[PDB]
């Protein structure tokens, strides 16, 4: 009964009422408008919430599932991408976890800008990118680590640990099995960040706006939400937290397409399943 197919028609149904009342209206109060002048949103259709938005130029936004706090983000704009190196650096983020395929950056048609892969200057930021380790993940799927250094005068350096899914199957969902280990290694990587910033005394282990894994694919709403969920449910602190509960958060919190495919909702329900977690609420 409680991961039957009725409990998830149920599911399926809360849910596709909740993405049509989030649906975006012609400038709406709820999502961020231009400021003006640039492409702001890579997507029409794919909109940030404003009350949780990073960053006025940016399509990024604050998301807590449960106590799990993350950034989701589109993948940034070649003029956005100053801003999304200030937003990783005041974040002090412990991992940005890029989902996007090499495939899927390799097409020039698409303007994702191979940034975090190559080295480069963006205005007053220098960014400095190094290889690291790469962990299989299963099914062939593997993850390209690198560090992200970024310099800016008046600013404090950071580095950022990346995971890519270079070979991300782009066409289709990855596995449950391969979720769950994604979600351990960027937990991970975050964890071992997160502790050096705490060892060193920074002032970002008490802002809750800082200390965020940041998450994308090419919209962010998609690869990003079944990791994000996937993450949640790693979280010792979120016993009972429903998948009703996690995807109208990240739904309220960012856009209502998040979880976008039944396909990745079907890798959700079947982490819940593992774990004995409800479906729905009530
Ligand atoms: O600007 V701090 O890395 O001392 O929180």
């Amino acid at each position: 009964s409680p991961y039957g197919p009725e409990a998830r028609a149920e599911l399926s149904s809360r849910l596709t009422t909740l993405r049509n009342t989030l649906a975006p209206a012609t400038n709406d109060p709820r999502y961020l408008q231009a400021c003006g002048g640039e492409k702001l949103n890579r997507f029409r259709d794919i909109q940030c919430r404003r009350q949780t938005a990073v960053r006025a130029d940016l399509n990024a936004n604050y998301i807590q599932v449960g106590n799990t706090r993350t950034i989701a983000c589109q993948y940034p704009l070649q003029s956005q991408l100053e801003s999304h190196f200030r937003m990783l650096a005041e974040n002090r983020t412990p991992v940005l976890a890029v989902l996007a395929s090499s495939s899927e950056i390799a097409n020039q048609r698409f303007g994702m800008p191979d940034y975090f892969r190559q080295s480069g200057t963006y205005g007053s930021i220098t960014v400095e990118s190094k290889m690291t380790q790469q962990v299989g993940l299963g099914d062939g799927i593997m993850a390209d680590m690198y560090t992200l250094t970024i310099r800016e005068a008046g600013q404090k350096t950071i580095s950022v640990p990346v995971v890519h899914v270079g070979n991300f199957p782009d066409q289709t969902a990855v596995s449950s099995e391969v979720t769950k280990a994604l979600a351990s290694l960027v937990d991970q990587t975050a964890e071992t960040k997160r502790n050096m910033y705490e060892s060193k005394g920074s002032s970002a282990v008490a802002d809750d706006s800082k200390l965020r894994p940041v998450i994308h694919c090419r919209a962010g709403v998609g690869r990003t939400a079944q990791l994000i969920g996937a993450m949640c449910m790693n979280d010792s602190r979120n016993s009972q937290l429903s998948v009703e509960d996690m995807v109208s958060q990240m739904r309220v919190q960012r856009n209502g397409i998040m979880v976008q495919k039944d396909e990745q909702l079907d890798v959700l329900i079947k982490l819940a399943e593992g774990q004995g977690r409800p479906l729905l609420n009530s």
